[PDB]
């Protein structure tokens, strides 16, 4: 039993619902938040920037750190850092950028870093200002993820749309 509440289940291990991740991360804490980032954590916008809001601002100082030493990270990969007042941890993970003329094909190694974490509070990958298909994303998560997986929707009318024509 975990404290996820008001999630329709769409298969053995994946669960959506209509909710702002950054209220639902504040309401659960859970263990991971996962982060739409990009390859050089500049979280200005869509998810991360509102991820990064809600943490006043620590989440870029502490990934301008974390780039300084390492360097960028690659599409379709992630890094573990602070979660904040959000969660414990917040996996980064890099989901292509439509918008950026990246591979689609990167969606699924995206998604594969799901799966070195047994729960999960995420968005869909690669969505709002990425560029790519929503459907499309859910779709490679249910065929990709294999550990427990909520994800929060922002928008009403795409979550509606996306239960709808869920195989
Ligand atoms: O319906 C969806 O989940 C969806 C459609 S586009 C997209 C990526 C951009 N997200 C955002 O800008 C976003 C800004 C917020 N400010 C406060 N809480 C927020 C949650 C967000 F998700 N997400």
């Amino acid at each position: 039993v975990n404290s996820f509440s008001g999630y329709l289940k769409l298969t053995d291990n994946v669960y959506i619902k209509n909710a702002d991740i950054v209220e639902e991360a504040k309401k659960v804490k859970p263990t991971v938040v996962v982060n739409a980032a990009n390859v050089y954590l500049k979280h200005g916008g869509g998810v991360a920037g509102a991820l990064n809001k809600a943490t006043n601002n620590a989440m870029q100082v502490e990934s301008d750190d974390y780039i300084a030493t390492n360097g960028p990270l690659k599409v379709g990969g992630s890094c573990v850092l602070s979660g904040h007042n959000l969660a414990k941890h917040c996996l980064h993970v890099v989901g292509p950028n439509v918008n950026k003329g990246e591979d689609i094909q990167l969606l699924k190694s995206a998604y594969e870093n799901f799966n070195q974490h047994e729960v999960l509070l995420a968005p869909l990958l690669s969505a709002g200002i990425f560029g790519a298909d929503p459907i499309h994303s859910l779709r490679v998560c249910v065929d990709t993820v294999r550990t427990n997986v909520y994800l929060a929707v922002f928008d009403k009318n795409l979550y509606d749309k996306l239960v709808s024509s869920f195989l």
